[PDB]
């Protein structure tokens, strides 16, 4: 079993990913660390605690992270995508289980330091907790086995605005700290996730399936699917957080390009992710020179990724 | 019925090929060359444009010297490692006899466009400083210009200055943003298009051995240009960038275009980055791409048709 920490802002697709991860036998979830984005940090914590209870694992630690990005100030949350409660306006009763005392940043440092080179981090939200861990412990990057990042848009339009994807836009400074940290990183951008979809027909197949959480998953997805229809004009949902989970377990379902990634932190392109493939020899140094490259998902085997996700979502 | 054209340029090896092509094109009337920095300093660009008019047997064609620096200021660092110290591949030719006109490139653009409203097209082959100065000085310029075809930017593709930016836009980001948001009829030909259109070493030899009026001069300039492509891009030949934008003026049917708002990043690590909003996604709230008039971005190129048209003009006797 591969040790995994999920840093997340649940969040409808985050919730699908967490429930899938609990059902994946080759994965050991050692904790959930929460962040703002789809909902405020306190809402993300409440949802993560409820997911642990729903999965029949209320002992799995939930560590609450930063309430604000690194630059400071109250974050604007995607309630128009994930609902006011962050799980598609289901307004469910509060969990009985409680979060741990330590912050998400300290939890990340402690678990990674306890098992060096063995713990993988799946980052499903803004990268604030991961960047805080990197800044507080400068050896953190070298100790984490792998960091799989759902975020960015590589030579494709963003979802916040043309320039930026939501997780990166939520904390550009944190994202730039993570991408330049020297850790073994895999980045799954919008250029990849828009290729992997669950149509309305696929969602009905889930509702009618024998899946353990099929009814709950279908109910959350109604609001999420509605946003895709209203904004993207797509009748179904894009699978973003479940695609990054697929990249943890089955990196062979993708092809990757190695290159230095930088994040724009100011101006009209705040939150923009840009990779240097290194195919052109630059005449002089630039912001991409001297950093360690990271792995950027370039292609995706769509039938293989869809098959793997459907199998986990519909497992009894 | 010849189409009036002003070429705003920083010659420049591919700029020079474009100007000589434009002079051989019968359906085109070049009413002037306006110069800017980039490949070489503005002075060098002017000297080269004057020499091109003389070489083409048209020394009466006006050359108007433009800005010596971008809108934000500062002496520009020039691409001498791409186009040579003289900007034309280190040929170091004698000075022209013809002299530039008295008026600046910005005033020339305003005057010619006001003289023939809706008839003058502008082909922009360098940083957009002169065009932006014309737009700022005269608020009717944008409506009176027939079309502005811009060689610049990189749309969902790496730049050539650095991963973020293409050279012409990076030379003056503020000017580029002024042009793209001006409301004029604009066509932008980015790096995403021009890297698809090439002349191999074999194609260059075919030009040297041709009956082209300027074949010997074009081949001589291209030696330095080709060596940069081999060193930097690893390509044995040259990309055709400025000649592709000229092809977009005369044969827009050799391309497909997407309409959308284009904004230019002016600060930070992404200074000079060009980004279009195709408008296919309904945004929840307003953003820097909201409320501007969309422009035309070249999306695909019929490579055999574009190469055939360029070769025809370069090899015309
Ligand atoms: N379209 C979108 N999808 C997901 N999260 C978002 N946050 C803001 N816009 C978003
Ligand atoms: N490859 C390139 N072509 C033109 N101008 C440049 N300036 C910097 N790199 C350049
Ligand atoms: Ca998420
Ligand atoms: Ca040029």
């Amino acid at each position: 079993r591969d040790k995994l920490i999920i840093d997340t802002d649940p969040g409808i697709d985050d919730s699908m990913t967490i429930l899938m991860a609990f059902r994946a036998p080759s994965v050991e979830i050692i904790g959930l660390t929460t962040i703002f984005g789809n909902v405020d940090t306190k809402g993300a914590t409440r949802n993560a605690l409820l997911l642990c209870e729903r999965a029949g694992c209320p002992e799995v630690p939930v560590a609450e992270g930063s309430h604000e990005p690194l630059k400071g100030g109250k974050p604007r949350v995607a309630d128009f995508v994930h609902g006011s409660d962050g799980i598609g306006n289901l307004f469910l009763p509060a969990p009985s289980a409680k979060k741990v005392e330590e912050s998400a940043a300290d939890f990340l440092i402690n678990k990674v330091s306890e098992f060096p080179g063995e713990v993988s981090v799946l980052a499903l939200g803004p990268l604030t907790n991961v960047a805080l861990a990197i800044k507080r412990d400068p050896s953190f990057a070298s100790k984490v086995k792998k960091i799989v990042v759902l975020g960015g848009a590589f030579f494709a339009a963003g979802n916040v605005n043309p320039a930026a994807e939501a997780n990166i836009h939520g904390d550009p400074e944190a994202a730039d700290i993570v991408f330049t940290s020297g850790a073994d990183i895999v980045v799954v951008g919008i250029n990849i996730t828009t290729q992997v979809c669950l149509t309305d027909e696929d969602l009905l197949e889930l509702r009618n399936s024998k899946g353990k959480h099929a009814a709950f998953l279908y109910e959350m997805c109604k609001f999420y699917r509605d946003w895709h229809a209203k904004s993207d004009g797509f009748h179904g949902i894009f699978l973003h957080d479940p695609v990054s989970f697929t990249a943890v377990l089955h990196p062979e379902y993708f092809t990757f390009k190695k290159g230095v990634v930088r994040v724009e932190t100011q101006g009209i392109c705040t939150g923009h992710t840009l990779m240097d493939q290194g195919l052109k020899k630059w005449n002089s140094e630039n912001p991409w020179s001297g950093y360690k490259p990271i792995s950027v998902a370039w292609t995706v085997d769509v039938p293989k990724v869809i098959s793997f996700i459907k199998k986990l979502l519909m497992a009894p």
